[PDB]
């Protein structure tokens, strides 16, 4: 009687969904939140055998443990295990589609646990078993007795089991199936995966039991007053002398208290509930909760008799705040929000889906560390301990049920057809039921990608008339629906729209006032973090602060979704999409992070820390303007550092503490800065500097940054003319500079520069020539693959025009003396079929001081693809340690995604010229650089530049970063104008126009030298 | 057209259409309703069903017809008629000029009721004049009402026929039979006899 | 598997609920509203016997018509056929209140019929059985195999036959059940039949 191939069984035998529960027997272990007695953790070493079906599994299992078994480790994935492959695919699902059947051939895992338990437990009340996460249904047996049946993956499912237990000796068996109908549900771009994945409890309640509490907290319009409201529900045999008593504790303090009998009030012709209570408890100037300041109270439910004794005691954390849109916008407290968000799946590098306190504390403080205050659980409701974290961290939180069905034919086939409004139903109450009472949770979604069905308006005015604290949300259907009360688009641009049939992603700016529309816009995604990614993210923000009715966004997203395997010398490396044999597909999109999977920054973090800050500056002469953009807290923990320097050179600084209110501004009067002799550019630069250590980050931590082009001294001196002049050697096939000890050739068959000598030592391993392309980066390829080309692809519409296989034919090559220097003249034309893309015109200049003075002036059809990038490379023949330069950094910058970049003097080893980006791709570039130093070399003027062991070519034909091999010597590429890399989406051209390279006709100049 | 939901008999009434674990349950009794008779013209009004308090599932399913079918408005009498999940105000047994200020879920006089603070719904009772045995006294009232207030568009009288069933005697005599008449016990007397005419149709 | 005392299953097998059908073959036809060759009426004499409980329905029931059985009309509710007394209860519920458990004494109603179908009708298309109206939970068996389950007293529940039923003499077995837990859902003020 296959259950997991009906829609219309989802359980059977499961208990009611609930907050979190612990059942202590004393009062005082509720109030600290300290362990519980009557909460036994089932996790740790079982018993696990795979099978290619359920029916394989031998009969005998249900009683007797399989020696073929082995024992590993709960909760886990087993594809972690090696039992079978993981699968990475995006929308296409991973089955057939063919609601509600499921393959014959469904991989069963089974897991069973020998354990005992205590007699105590079995004498009086009820002992349950909780399983907090079964991808993705599973059956349960106890002592070879069936239990009960269980779906969604994502909340736990308990069962009772104290008729099945004895004292002593129990036996677990827990068929999972990784296929089941509530798969259709389960559509998420993830890694498909299976099993026990969530820890696995043992509760034991009493007879007479409270079966569940809602708690409410509302405020008078100045949050001066508040009343919480405790709804409590109970269970087992009614008795006048049981009692309930809601008590709120500050700390060891106890604000308020209250207690009454059971006996709700009436609420319709027939009664009311005996079986509940309400406790309203007054709070006066409660300490408001918000992801500033996440004060907590502690509430504790004491269900007792009236003589005082104890029966149990239930508790949670109490946030004091309140969640409401009014006149078209978001407010917490009263107050507008600005969600500075990110999307986060629950994923390890190593431990597949299974989530641990230590990975959520660390991401939780990166992302604070790097301005972060809110998070979606894309797209399942998350490991009860996360919403834990996010209440005491302080972080804004969108709950969402487990249902997304992209894959589905339209979108929207089964959320509209009323036979699956039960599975879908289930996947929504159970989370609200379970996650009511956290205060980090301020908004609920509906799911994802799954269309507009009737089933999502119902359920969403179910949510509404259940809990009115909280607003709900639902981006399907084009992000406006009657099912959303935020109009939450998912990469929407910011001027540019996108007039998709039926579901068009307007401007987010023009989408505010279409005709009628007056709620508040916070997409639910956007900035495709994909790779070198996040270009025009600034755009987003300038955009947020300047429209009251703009109110943020969820990055996406938070970590790379890759999975480490072993070559075999045994070595650990980053494996994505197919990388498992698993097939079909989706290649490397699975990793969208702001950081690796191992935690580590992508360069993109910094740029999102920095516009994110929660200080705003502004300079006016010697006044420097600071704004805060708190809500709430004063900079009680923060302190303005500032500094001038010329060029790099340091000479005034300071640092004034900041006393800044919420939403104020502070004025700070710099002293009379150092009056500049030199020539040069000063640059004024601030930091927010936290002395303080808090819970989140480490002491002196930088939470804002900012510079400002001060005065400015051309250079009227020109250099001291030499007396030394370079000889022209020449040749029929070359022309060769010579100057002391420096040697230059120019090969007249080429018209590139082919060698250079310091000494009898060579300097290029590659001659030094133009380069107008560049390794695709992810933005570039989108989702044009091998055998389905996208033609609009920037990597295709590059390939199609010819300018990866361009031949450089040569024009011009002429060489001359000056009063004091050799002039060689190159005119080159790279063509393709015909067709003459790009024409380069350059003239070198080298004179008796020994520097090469290159100028060049490029040309570009004005009918073929706007180049990746333009400039010159060649592959040096050293291979410095460190790189030293004076320009934008320290980190990765591009046009794009350069804001958060300071120009300075920086030096960093060769490596940290390189993006570890598992899907190579061009990287490293630093935008705005005067000066560059690399060995003897020295490059001069107004250029951008990466510098690696790993070729353009490598780097364009290699798919993972661990099969890059260092390149003998360092390629150098010096662009002097580069293409945005882009990023509002990683499917479809995403380089805003004013960074491409357009103008038809560039000009840039570089002098190279020896320092 | 009325969905089958009645669980007047629960404690409290909305025990369970409260409860998301019967969502499930309800939902298939007003969607199949729907899809089965949407394409009448005559229906003109969808009903939740009857007696079951106001839970989170009439709600929903409230939301759900109005998405599904905007063309027919949708009303529900229980947890007090006018509960945010019914378009009309229609209350059961309400009374002309008198009101029956019980706790939680009043029967305000008709009357009184159109001009509650906020209210602007149309007033029309799912039940009233109960016309059981010599009954329908005061009926005249009720359409004067009617009459003189816009918003008083009237109401469905309870009810058509009587529930009596035919019995037959020893000598093979047939006659009307009702609570208890069966054996059937515990059972609620003569209060399935509440028409205008007999079961046979026979006016009243 | 006791499939009338759990909220969660309200039917097995049943296909879609949708406007009244007919599929007439003849635009005609259709237009004027006349009688559909593809729509047969079951109605008529059935064969029937009460039971105190599911329980006690002897599997021979399933393929072998019991002779201790009666033949009675259809459609019709068995109290008035004297099987068993039709309650007439106002608010109070005619069972235990204790969702979603029935009595373990639940009247059973085998209904059974032995009808034939056209060999056309099982060359080609899908034959399907629509039961109107059953009071107040049925499991359906055509010809000893078992297809599906339904609840909801009001309204019609529909299931496909076609891979039942053989050209010639079929056998329908339906047990209706008095109580189940759509019965919590069914309390109106009425004789409960
Ligand atoms: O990067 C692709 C993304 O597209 C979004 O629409 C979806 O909600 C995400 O879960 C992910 O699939
Ligand atoms: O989620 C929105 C989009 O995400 C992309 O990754 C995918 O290739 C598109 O087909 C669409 O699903
Ligand atoms: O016969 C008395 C009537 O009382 C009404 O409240 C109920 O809705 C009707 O179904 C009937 O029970
Ligand atoms: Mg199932
Ligand atoms: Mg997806
Ligand atoms: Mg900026
Ligand atoms: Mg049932
Ligand atoms: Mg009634
Ligand atoms: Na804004
Ligand atoms: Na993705
Ligand atoms: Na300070
Ligand atoms: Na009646």
């Amino acid at each position: 009687r296959r259950d997991w191939e009906n829609p219309g069984v989802t359980q059977l035998n499961r208990l009611a969904a609930h907050p979190p529960f612990a059942s202590w027997r004393n009062s005082e272990e509720a109030r600290t939140d300290r362990p519980s007695q009557q909460l036994r953790s089932l996790n740790g070493e079982w018993r696990f055998a795979w099978f290619p079906a359920p029916e394989a599994v031998p009969e005998s299992w249900l009683e007797c443990d399989l020696p073929e078994a082995d024992t590993v480790v709960v909760p886990s994935n087993w594809q972690m295990h090696g039992y079978d492959a993981p699968i990475y695919t995006n929308v296409t699902y991973p089955i057939t589609v063919n609601p509600p059947f499921v393959p014959t051939e469904n991989p069963t895992g089974c897991y069973s646990l020998t354990f005992n338990v205590d007699e105590s437990w079995l004498q009086e009340g009820q002992t349950r078993i909780i399983f907090d996460g079964v991808n993705s249904a599973f059956h349960l047996w106890c002592n070879g007795r069936w239990v009960g049946y269980g779906q969604d993956s994502r909340l736990p499912s308990e069962f009772d089991l104290s008729a099945f237990l004895r004292a002593g000796e129990n036996r677990l068996a827990v068929m999972v199936l990784r296929w089941s109908d509530g798969s259709y549900l389960e559509d998420q771009d993830m890694w498909r995966m299976s099993g026990i994945f969530r820890d696995v409890s043992l509760l034991h309640k009493p007879t007479t039991q409270i079966s569940d509490f809602h708690v409410a907290t509302r405020f008078n319009d100045d949050f001066s007053r508040a009343v919480l409201e405790a709804e409590v529900q109970m269970c087992g045999e009614l008795r006048d002398y049981l009692r309930v008593t809601v008590s709120l504790w500050q700390g060891e303090t106890q604000v308020a208290s209250g207690t009454a009998p059971f006996g709700g009030e009436i609420i319709d012709e027939r009664g009311g509930y005996a079986d509940r209570v309400t406790l309203r408890l007054n709070v006066e100037n409660p300490k408001l909760w918000s992801a500033e300041i996440p004060n907590l109270y502690r509430a504790v439910v004491e269900l007792h008799t009236a003589d005082g004794t104890l029966i149990e005691a239930e508790a949670c954390d109490v946030g004091f705040r309140e969640v409401r849109i009014e006149n078209g916008l978001l407010l917490l407290n009263g107050k507008p929000l600005l969600i500075r968000g990110v999307n986060r799946h629950e994923h390890h590098p190593l431990h597949g889906q299974v989530m641990d306190e230590q990975t959520m504390v660390q991401d939780i403080l990166l992302m604070k560390q790097n301005n972060f205050n809110a998070v979606r659980c894309s797209h399942y409701p998350n490991h009860p301990l996360w919403y834990t974290l996010c209440d005491r961290y302080g972080l804004y939180v969108v709950d969402e049920a487990n249902i997304e069905t992209e894959g589905m034919v339209p979108m929207n086939r089964l959320t509209d057809d009323p036979r699956w409004l039960p599975a879908m139903s289930e996947r929504v109450t159970r989370m609200v039921q379970r996650d009511r009472n956290h205060p980090s949770v301020i908004i609920w979604s509906l799911g994802n990608e799954s269309g507009h069905g009737a089933n999502h308006d119902a359920l969403y005015r179910w949510i509404k008339s259940v809990d009115p604290s909280r607003p709900v949300q639902y981006e399907g259907g084009g992000a406006d629906t009657t099912a959303t009360d935020i109009i939450c688009p998912m990469y929407a641009r910011v001027d540019e729209d996108q007039p998709f049939p039926a579901v068009p992603k307007w401007s987010i700016k023009k989408w505010l006032s279409l005709p009628g529309e007056t709620r508040p816009l916070i997409l639910c995604e956007y900035a495709h973090a994909m790779g070198n990614s996040l270009g025009g993210f600034a755009k987003y923000w300038q955009a947020f602060r300047q429209y009251p009715r703009l109110q943020g966004g969820f990055v996406w997203d938070w970590v790379d979704q890759s999975l480490i395997k072993y070559d075999e010398n045994g070595n650990p490396w980053s494996a994505y999409g197919g990388d498992f044999g698993d097939t079909p597909n989706d290649r490397q999109f699975c990793m969208n992070g702001l950081v690796f999977a191992d935690r580590t920054p992508h360069p993109a973090l910094t740029e999102a820390k920095h516009q994110q800050q929660f200080f705003q500056f502004r300079l006016s002469g010697q006044t420097i303007e600071v704004t805060s953009e708190y809500l709430f807290r004063h900079s009680d923990n923060e302190l303005l550092h500032w500094m001038v320097a010329l060029d790099g050179k340091p000479l005034a600084s300071g640092e004034v503490p900041l006393d800044v209110a919420p939403q104020g501004k502070q004025l700070i009067e710099l002293p009379e800065l150092p009056q500049p002799e030199s020539a040069g550019q000063l640059w004024l630069t601030v930091r927010v500097v936290q002395p303080n250590a808090t819970a989140w980050s480490e002491a002196g931590h930088i939470s804002a940054w900012q510079q400002w082009r001060l005065a400015e001294n051309l250079s009227v001196t020109l250099p001291a003319a030499s007396h030394a002049i370079p000889h022209l050697t020449t040749s029929e096939m070359d022309f060769c500079i010579e100057l002391g000890n420096k040697r230059w050739q120019f090969n007249r068959q080429s018209g590139f520069l082919s060698q250079m000598w310091i000494g009898d030592k060579k300097q290029l391993l590659t001659p030094l020539r133009d380069q107008f392309t560049r390794a695709p980066l992810d933005n570039d390829i989108g989702v044009s693959e091998a055998t389905r080309i996208d033609p609009n692809a920037w990597v295709e519409r590059w390939k199609a025009a010819g300018h990866y296989q361009a031949e450089a034919a040569l024009l011009q090559c002429t060489a001359d003396t000056l009063a004091d220097a050799v002039l060689i003249t190159t005119a080159h034309a790279w063509q393709h079929q015909g067709k003459t893309l790009f024409i380069s015109r350059k003239t070198y200049r080298i004179d008796g001081s020994g520097q090469m003075a290159i100028t060049v002036d490029v040309e570009v059809a004005s009918d073929t693809p706007h180049p990746a990038r333009i400039g010159l490379n060649c592959q040096l023949a050293q291979v410095a340690e460190r790189v030293n330069w004076l320009g934008l950094g320290p980190q990765e910058n591009y046009p794009d995604r350069l804001t958060a970049a300071c120009f300075d003097r920086w030096d960093l080893p060769l490596s940290d010229m390189y993006t570890p980006y598992v899907f190579p791709s061009e990287n490293g570039l630093r935008c705005g650089t005067r000066e560059l130093n690399y060995g003897p070399h020295q490059w001069r003027g107004d250029f951008q530049f990466n510098i690696s062991r790993y070729s353009q070519q490598q780097l364009m034909e290699t798919s993972h970063r661990h099969l890059l091999h260092a390149e003998e010597g360092t390629w150098l590429n010096i662009d002097g104008f580069h293409m945005g890399i882009g990023g509002d989406d990683s499917w479809s051209p995403s380089v805003s126009a004013e960074f491409q390279l357009s103008a038809g006709r560039y000009h840039y100049q570089l002098v190279w030298c020896q320092k």
